[PDB]
RNA sequence: GAAAUUGUUGAAAGGGAAGGGCAUUUGAUCAGACAUGGUGUUUUGUGCCCUCUGCUCCUUGUGGGUAGGGGAAUCUCGCAU
C-alpha cells in the first residue's frame, strides 16, 4: 500500500512513496470510487508531513503537497458547461478527506509541530482554492464543492469539527484569497457561510464574535 | 581505643560557693589568593585563515568529519609573541 510507505520511518522511501504518488496521481484510471482508500491517502500524508522536522524541507513538502491538488486533476481538461467530468467528479473526495483528516486530527498535535499543519492547511486551502478551477468561476463546482466544505469544516452547528481550525481559516483565507491575484469572484457566497454561522445560534461565543470582529472588520 | 576517672606538664583563676546568659577588653591562638588580569591599537609568526585540489557519514539547509599543495604584499578569522 501507500499507508506503509507514506507513513515509514525512512526518508528516502517517503520521497520515492510520494513520487510514486505524483505517478499514481497522474494514473487517474484506478482512482474512481472508494471514499476511505482517499481518507487513508490523506492520513498516509499527514504522517508524510510529521516525520519532516527541518523549516526548509517542510515547507518544500508543504508546497508539494499543495501542489499534489495540482498534479492531480490539473484543468487543461477544462470543461464547458459540463458538471462533473473525472476532472472535478473525484478531486471533491480528494478534498473532504483531508479536512476530516485534519478533523480527526486537532487533538492529537502537540505544541511544536501545529505551526506545520497550520502552514500545511494554508497551502492545501490555497491550493484547493486554486483549483476551483485554472478560473475562479465553475458554478455546479462552486455550489457542490462549497456544500463539500460547508458540510464539514465550517459547519458551526455541530461540535464535532475543533473550533480552532474554522477561526484560523478566518485567519488564512484573506490573505490565500487574494494570492490567487480588485476581481469578482465567488467569494461572497463563501462569506455567506459565515454569516450563517453568525445567523446560528446554539453555539459557542468565539465562532460568534471571532469571524464577526476578524472577518468582517476587513476593508477588503 | 570513646566517656567517666587518674597522674604529669603548661596556662589561668581562687577574701565563707562554682558552673549559665547579654557585652567587651586583655593574654594565648587559628584563619586570611600556585588571585595577576580586563580592554583598545601595533609588529610579526602560525593554524581549523584565504586560496587550489579532494575524500567521507548521513538528512534538508541554516549539515558533520577528514587529506594534498600554495599564500600572506590585507587581515584579527583565531591563537601565539
Amino acid at each position: 500500500n501507500f499507508v506503509k510507505q507514506l507513513s515509514s520511518n525512512n526518508r528516502k522511501t517517503r520521497v520515492n512513496a510520494l513520487e510514486a504518488l505524483k505517478k499514481y496521481l497522474t494514473a487517474k484510471q484506478f482512482k474512481e470510487n472508494k471514499q476511505i482508500e482517499f481518507n487513508k491517502l490523506w492520513k498516509g500524508l499527514y504522517y508524510a508531513m510529521w516525520f519532516s522536522d527541518r523549516p526548509r524541507p517542510q515547507q518544500r513538502l508543504a508546497n508539494e503537497l499543495g501542489e499534489l491538488h495540482g498534479l492531480y486533476f490539473d484543468p487543461k481538461d477544462n470543461s464547458t458547461a459540463d458538471e462533473l467530468t473525472t476532472n472535478d467528479k473525484a478531486f471533491i473526495k480528494f478534498s473532504r478527506g483531508f479536512w476530516k483528516v485534519m478533523c480527526f486530527e486537532w487533538f492529537n498535535i502537540d505544541r511544536y509541530r501545529l505551526d506545520k499543519y497550520l502552514l500545511l492547511i494554508r497551502r492545501v486551502l490555497f491550493s484547493q482554492l486554486k483549483y476551483l478551477q485554472s478560473r475562479n468561476w465553475d458554478k455546479k463546482l462552486v455550489d457542490e464543492y462549497i456544500k463539500k466544505v460547508l458540510r464539514w469544516l465550517p459547519l458551526s452547528g455541530s461540535p464535532k469539527v475543533y473550533t480552532g481550525i474554522p477561526i484560523h481559516i478566518v485567519d488564512i483565507l484573506l490573505d490565500e484569497w487574494e494570492r490567487l491575484l480588485a476581481k469578482k469572484t465567488p467569494l461572497a457566497d463563501v462569506i455567506a457561510i459565515f454569516q450563517d454561522i453568525v445567523a446560528d445560534y446554539n453555539n459557542s461565543k468565539v465562532l460568534r464574535e471571532k469571524i464577526k470582529e476578524d472577518l468582517f472588520s476587513d476593508t477588503r
